[PDB]
């Protein structure tokens, strides 16, 4: 991804996202667009997204149901234009399946969640989470997502997945992740609120680019 | 809920949706809307929904984000008019918290998901349910939901929930569920594709709760 810069795009109303994602896009060509956003302004604002910013889109819907109502999330989210989905893998494989199934048929990319980067996550994620990346290398998954909070555990987790599996990383800036640390071991890292709560968002993108050209 | 029977509206078309819970709704006055059909049609079908049957709906957004991004699904979900939200416990209590303060802001329900119904539950989230259960008590947690395909699994959620918090029942019919089993321990079935896959789903409907009054 352009800048190995993922730009969470969590804000609530299509004014301001528009504005915040025209302002950065010189900077990220990947934009993370997930619930808060979509069940606020509706599904077509992916395609307007993927239209009007020529951008990749992942659709970050943390899918958590049983296999059938994963096919259908699924479904319907490569119809809405994503270009790949967010899945949870404490569910279990068969529910990672029925994801993996229809982004085959869509032409389409699964990154399975294993462990997330809120202190939550230490209750029963973490304990999982090893074992959870191991069942997505086994099911063929090629992307994941893990916490920049702990890149010890970033650093496990790229020791399971391998080096050519493609690795996401949430939790920079707002959470107390850092951007190079985490590059030490993600592909890209993600962003939210460091950028779209920014005084000037272009500012902050470009700070955290300068940050990693390093 | 009326007749112990939600259903489960995972039709992904609003014609076909409105068609069959006007065909049921003498039998039920408690509607599940999920993903499937709020990604396929929009939020505004949970307000339609509830302006057309006047029945109580609960959105099913198994949701399992970090806390604040859980705050901001919550948020819209009740906004848009839901009495009741299902709330994944995997990510832990502060994810929940999230969950629960906005339900208070609101005048709203949560419903925490322990274990799930289907056969990859097995592999995290039937080992860690038991404590998702007892977390779901310590922070106050009224209401649940408990697997009708694993009914010792439902007496021991039971078991730690006690008899004043109330249970509700998904895996009933397709996914191989009893009603009347499920309804020893649960206070209310959740009931899908048995009644909107059905030829006749008054009648798959009727069936149900026939085999229930009993
Ligand atoms: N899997 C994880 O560890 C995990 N942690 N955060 C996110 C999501 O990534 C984004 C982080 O946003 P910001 O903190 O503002 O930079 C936001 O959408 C949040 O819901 C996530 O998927
Ligand atoms: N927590 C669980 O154990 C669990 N099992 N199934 C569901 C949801 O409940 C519904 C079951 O539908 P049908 O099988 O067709 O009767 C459907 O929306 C499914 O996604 C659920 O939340």
């Amino acid at each position: 991804v352009m800048n190995r810069l993922i730009l969470a795009m969590d804000l609530m109303n299509r004014d301001d996202a528009l504005r915040v994602t025209g302002e950065v896009r010189e900077y990220i060509d990947t934009v993370k667009i997930g619930y808060p956003l979509v069940l606020s302004e509706g599904m077509d604002i992916i395609a307007e997204f993927r239209k009007r910013f020529g951008c990749r889109i992942i659709a970050d819907f943390k899918v958590a149901d049983i296999p059938e109502t994963n096919e259908k999330i699924c479904r319907a989210t490569f119809k809405a234009g994503a270009d790949a989905i967010i899945v949870h893998g404490f569910p279990g494989a068969d529910s990672v399946r029925a994801c993996l199934n229809v982004a085959e048929e869509m032409g389409r990319e699964v990154f399975l969640l294993t462990e997330m980067s809120h202190p939550g996550a230490e209750m029963f994620i973490q304990g999982a989470a090893d074992e959870i990346a191991r069942m997505g290398v086994d099911l063929g998954v090629k992307n994941y997502v893990g916490p920049s909070t702990r890149p010890e555990r970033l650093s496990r987790l790229r020791e399971i997945i391998g080096q050519d599996s493609f690795l996401i990383s949430p939790g920079v800036g707002a959470q107390g992740g850092d951007p190079g640390e985490t590059l030490r071991f993600a592909d890209a890292i993600i962003v939210g609120r460091s950028i779209y709560l920014a005084d000037n968002p272009a500012a902050a993108a470009a700070g955290i680019i300068e940050s990693i050209k390093d």
